[PDB]
């Protein structure tokens, strides 16, 4: 099951005894998030990197105070993807034996490193797929980073520079990635990942918003929590995401194998169809992993499809792709 909201969900230490960082070894897996990586790298997750939806949301609620609904949403729509349904396992970044015998194509289980499922082009930290590496660390986007934060944020990291940078990744796709791709999931999720610095990596004694540099690269880079960092003081995700599109409002849309060939899609989800990102979610991205599943793997699907709609904001109906 889901597990529920933290009981107690001040600010209180979370680097400390119990959850030490360590050094990756040999085998160990990071992939494209640095929120699941750091819990990984002080043992909130299975440090090998390969971990279950409720090793996943009890991690996120624990050391970071990710929001319940938002937790569940997120780790059920990776899990479903990118996952293993059967086992109950995800990896958060690259493919591994790990998490057990595969299932049949098209369902690829490739963790959360495959691209387009959950993963996807214009992120702030990482390259977009096409570049060759969707997952590592990129040292010349952080220092572009680095910059919007000098130039918006007085050298921290905040909703403004999040709302300036954004816009800038994706003009520098549109501009170089034939193949880049920002419609449905990907729309949503680009937007409210570039909040969590300022709402989650920032130490809740302060919780002011401002991130500095030296936590930033102590996150995105090493996985690592600064010395003595509090978590924040209640729970949260994305909230201040208005501000970000605001700045520079986008439609949904793609190149079309060719550069600045930006065309937007109208069978998209946009802001103003939450919904139908859901309902395409399922529908389409889901169900075409998994077009006529086996008995067991059916089961495993509804199971986990009911789970992903426990996150879903209220006001939506719930979709049955397998039946009831
Ligand atoms: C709840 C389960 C979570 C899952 C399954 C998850 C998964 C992912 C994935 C697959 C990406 C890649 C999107 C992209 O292409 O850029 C991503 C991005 C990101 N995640 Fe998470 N995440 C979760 C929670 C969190 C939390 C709790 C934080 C912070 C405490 C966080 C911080 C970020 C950031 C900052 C990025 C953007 C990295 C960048 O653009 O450079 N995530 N996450
Ligand atoms: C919640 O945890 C904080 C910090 O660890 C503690 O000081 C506080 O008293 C706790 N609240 C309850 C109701 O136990
Ligand atoms: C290119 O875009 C398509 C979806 O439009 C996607 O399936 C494919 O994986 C992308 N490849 C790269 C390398 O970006
Ligand atoms: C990092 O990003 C830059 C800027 O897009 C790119 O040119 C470079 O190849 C990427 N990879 C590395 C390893 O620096
Ligand atoms: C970001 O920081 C700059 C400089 O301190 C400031 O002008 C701006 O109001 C900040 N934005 C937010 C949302 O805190
Ligand atoms: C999803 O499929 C259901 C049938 O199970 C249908 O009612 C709904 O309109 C579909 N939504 C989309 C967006 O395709
Ligand atoms: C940072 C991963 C994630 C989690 C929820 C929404 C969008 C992205
Ligand atoms: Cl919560
Ligand atoms: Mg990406």
């Amino acid at each position: 099951l889901p597990p529920g909201p933290l009981e107690n969900s001040s600010a209180k230490l979370v680097n400390d005894e119990a959850h030490p960082w360590k050094p990756l070894r040999p085998g160990d897996i990071r992939g494209p998030c640095p929120g699941l990586n750091t819990l990984a790298s002080h043992g909130y997750l299975p440090r090998n990197g390969v971990a279950t939806p409720a090793q996943i949301i009890n991690a996120v609620q624990e050391g970071f105070n990710f929001d319940n609904q938002a937790a569940i949403f997120a780790t059920y729509a990776a899990h479903l993807v990118d996952g293993n349904l059967i086992t109950d396992l995800l990896s958060i970044g690259r493919k591994t034996r790990l998490t057990g015998p595969d299932p049949p194509p098209p369902a690829s289980v490739g963790g959360l490193n495959e691209h387009g499922t959950f993963e996807g082009d214009a992120s702030m930290t990482r390259g977009d797929a096409f570049f060759g590496n969707n997952h590592d660390f990129n040292e010349t986007l952080f220092e572009q980073l680095v910059d919007y934060s000098n130039r918006f944020g007085g050298g921290k990291y905040n909703l403004t520079v999040a709302g300036e940078l954004r816009f800038k990744r994706i003009q520098d796709s549109i501009a170089t990635n034939p193949n880049f791709s920002f419609v449905d999931f990907r729309f949503f999720t680009a937007y409210g990942e570039t909040t969590f610095p300022a709402n989650l990596f920032v130490d809740g004694r302060r919780d002011d918003g401002q991130l500095d540099m030296d936590a930033a690269r102590s996150f995105f880079q090493f996985s690592r929590m600064p010395d003595d960092f509090f978590r924040a003081p209640s729970p949260r995700s994305g909230t201040g995401v208005e501000v970000v599109v605001q700045a520079h409002p986008m439609q949904p849309g793609r190149n079309v194998g060719k550069i600045n060939s930006y065309t937007v899609d109208p069978t998209s989800s946009d802001f103003s169809t939450p919904c139908l990102m859901y309902e395409k979610f399922v529908n389409i991205t889901v169900k075409s992993l998994y077009p006529n599943p086996t008995v067991q793997l059916r089961k495993a699907l509804n199971t986990n499809l009911d789970f992903l709609f426990q996150g879903v904001a209220a006001g939506c109906t719930q979709v049955f792709p397998y039946g009831r």
